[PDB]
């Protein structure tokens, strides 16, 4: 990913959860923050409640949609991803990936992994991993505060 292109193809079909979009639905005028989680990875479960959390701050500034990244078969589960969805009040649009799908579409390499697009639907900042992955609060601030 260069800190240029548009999204790729937004692929993964386990299916939807918690919501139902693609850039092409909520892109025009707000800038968009991707992210990437798992129901049971190491930072993911910092990732989980900062999600909630700016999310609730900057829903109606700031586009959020999320993927759940399956790792393993007790990591596919519809149920458990759902039920640890609603636990961390993650009530965003959330895609599951099959597998990882999108993830090949754009060669992330990591899981708590983050992607900030600018209103006009291109990357603006990537950034995986961080101290309670805080730091992604920062960016997608900037990207408020930097886009009109």
């Amino acid at each position: 990913m260069k800190l240029r292109q548009p999204m790729p193809e937004l692929t993964g079909e386990k299916a939807w959860l918690n919501g139902e979009v693609t850039r092409e639905q909520l892109i025009g005028e707000k800038p968009t923050l991707i992210h990437f989680w798992s129901i049971s990875c190491h930072l993911c479960k910092e990732a989980m409640p900062q999600v909630n959390e700016f999310r609730d701050k900057y829903q109606d500034q700031l586009n959020v949609v999320a993927v759940h990244m399956p790792r393993s078969e007790d990591d596919l589960d519809p149920g458990k991803i759902k039920e640890t969805a609603a636990e961390h009040d993650i009530t965003q649009p959330i895609f599951v990936d099959s597998d990882h799908a999108l993830t090949d579409a754009f060669e992330n390499e990591y899981v708590p992994a983050y992607y900030v697009f600018d209103k006009t639907g291109q990357l603006r900042h990537f950034q995986a991993g961080g101290s309670g992955m805080k730091m992604l609060e920062k960016r997608v601030n900037r990207v408020l505060a930097e886009t009109e």
